[PDB]
């Protein structure tokens, strides 16, 4: 559960900003009180002509988005977005986002 | 350079609730113009009974303080707090704490 799930920005209507981020960190502190996310928007609100190189894309139910791991941020329990849907599918993109903004595999 | 300085907050007001942050993180975007911060505190507002899990506390010349990796968000280079002091002695405290809530090791 915490851990690995489709976290829309708590409020759906937060999406208009920021749609949601990725529970990724924390295994045990992972949604206890809040997680290390990477928040994931939509590529159209940001541009649709973004190169490639960093925050990688999704194909969700709400449709493509775009992993913010130029910022990151902890999202608190209360605001740990309201299950919208999952991307483990992209389990990976959670983790190489992850592992090269962080690490830089 | 952008990473091992104790950045506290370009506007060192924000310092009541939140003083600073440590540049750790983008290798490449190190000093692009942001980097991902475990924003610091100190100890004191932030109660001196904090756990030795992933905190990690600092004692340098402006005192000590701790990084709140309990959150770690990016703050964009421009508000990049305003140079307070350096610890790069703790350099590794920004390492492990990324390292073991980040990463584990």
């Amino acid at each position: 559960m915490s851990q690995f799930t489709l976290y829309k920005n708590k409020d759906k209507s937060s999406a208009k900003t920021y749609p949601y981020f990725v529970d990724v960190q924390s295994d045990l502190l992972d949604n206890l009180n809040t997680r290390l996310v990477i928040p994931l928007t939509p590529i159209e609100l940001l541009d649709k002509k973004a190169p490639s190189h960093l925050c990688p894309t999704i194909h969700i139910d709400e449709g493509d988005f775009i992993m913010l791991t130029q910022q990151m941020t902890s999202v608190p329990v209360k605001i740990l977005s309201e299950p919208v849907n999952e991307l483990s599918t992209f389990r990976n993109e959670i983790i190489a986002a992850i592992d090269f903004l962080i690490t830089g595999i």
